[PDB]
């Protein structure tokens, strides 16, 4: 508790350059005799990392400041803000003083409802199949679904799931099933799901057709070493990130892509592969 | 107390989403006594009825009728998100009330590794209300330049700077991976109001593309919970520009199942666009003369 009101102190000298003892009483609960204590146990820890300035009557970092309880890291602050955007993470828990000015893209799909998530969620922890109308892209109609995973691909949540009506995995949006009944028992071993298991790395790079300035801020944005940047993902997610970066659309100009996925002939290869594996092993198993 | 409320509502939340509870788990989440334990499961049932049943094979209690939340606002979106906040790491796990975590998985998140004194100084730089000289590689060059930031902005990808561009005598948006290098600047003269694309909120009808079956209509109608045929979603004229990018509503020529939706007001939104940006720039003058 105490060394996490010393990241706490470190934290307030790091992003906001200065820490009253009313931060750490208003924060944590403690006791102004408390915080005495932890700024003096502090001071003594990690030395000259702070200081006391009596003309704003704040303490503040000092000019050498090594943080040595709190990990700094932009990347987990910029992350925690989102989640207090979207309502994830409370205000409590994000240490600012004064919030900078911030705004997030909409999301767009919304509004699940809490009985078909709830007999969703049972589904998959029992491994039991729901029976669903579900509304595909192609027809509506009643299905028996074992689900075994949830993911979300950016903008939607699908379930990953056994479809008993055709012995094969597949993924089913959330929001597109209309009614949902608890099923039976689906005999079928997530091992089995191949297509699921898999993890395969996309290699990026830069859109052949950008100019070096244009090539030197993407490798910028997206953190590229030696032209490009691998990123391990499952074959089933590969799919809607493919779809989703428009890396499938050859024909588009090169400012729009920004990213080609050298390897994109590999992982739709891989996905074809994986839906026949899963099969071999499906039937191996029936017949076992 | 509302120290016991919290412990009420996690009884109902574990009911609903895990459909049992454990003895264990409200002394194991809230460490208290298994004699406070038999207190809060006795006055749960006398203010939730006996609507719940204890199985000694599982050590678990179960619903007997059909859950009524009470103390708890069930709520799947919540739970998502805060799922989401789980997979990106920004909630800890032992924040979520989940004994077992369903299987899951989310699209890898690409930007990262961004500078810690870069953001500090980003930071510090919008706090104070002064400038930075900072080098950023646009996408049209590389340079060393002054910038007044005033928010952060998160296009759903990589995260930017709306900033005051000092010498375009603009507002602009600057993508944090972009800069280079940073310095402490002075304080501009600027108005943040002056962005008026930033101030401007703008309703975005989105539709789904006529070119859908009916069938791919309806599935995509759910999909994204549209009302009457249409959704409105309110958004920042500035990030309009980068909601229309990330959902290809200005590609005309994709297939109807890659672009799902329309943006129907496109035109007036390109409108509403440049209205904004001309007249920023006439307000920045008035205060240049100044």
């Amino acid at each position: 508790m105490q060394n996490r009101r010393f990241e706490f102190i470190e934290w307030k000298l790091f992003w906001e350059g200065a820490l009253n003892r009313s931060d750490l009483e208003e924060t944590f609960e403690i006791s102004t005799p408390q915080t005495s204590i932890d700024l003096r146990r502090y001071r003594e820890l990690a030395g000259d990392n702070i200081e006391y300035d009596a003309t704003d009557k704040t303490f503040k970092p000092t000019k050498g400041m090594k943080p040595s309880f709190l990990k700094v890291s932009a990347d987990r602050l910029l992350l925690q803000l989102r989640a207090l955007l979207t309502g994830a993470l409370p205000r409590k828990e994000i240490w600012f003083r004064e919030m900078p000015p911030m705004d997030m893209a909409p999301d767009i799909v919304r509004n699940v409802d809490p009985e078909c998530l709830r007999l969703v969620l049972e589904a998959i922890r029992l491994k039991r199949s729901v029976e669903v109308r579900y509304q595909s892209l192609t027809n509506s109609r009643v299905r028996e679904i074992a689900p075994h995973a949830l993911a979300f691909d950016g903008y939607r949540w699908h379930v990953r799931a056994w479809a008993c009506d055709r012995d094969d995995f597949r993924d089913f949006v959330l929001t597109r099933i209309d009614d949902i009944k608890p099923g039976s028992l689906a005999n079928y071993d997530p091992e089995d799901d191949v297509e699921w298991t898999t993890v395969v790395t996309l290699d990026l790079r830069p859109h052949p057709g950008l100019t070096e300035e244009q090539a030197l801020a993407i490798q910028r944005d997206y953190s590229m070493s030696d032209g490009m940047r691998k990123i391990d993902v499952r074959l089933s997610m590969a799919y809607y990130f493919i779809m989703r970066m428009n890396l499938d659309l050859e024909d588009l100009p090169p400012a729009r892509a920004q990213l080609s996925l050298h390897n994109i002939s590999d992982i739709r290869k891989s996905i074809s592969e994986a839906k026949s594996e899963s099969k071999r092993r499906i039937i191996a198993r029936q017949n076992k």
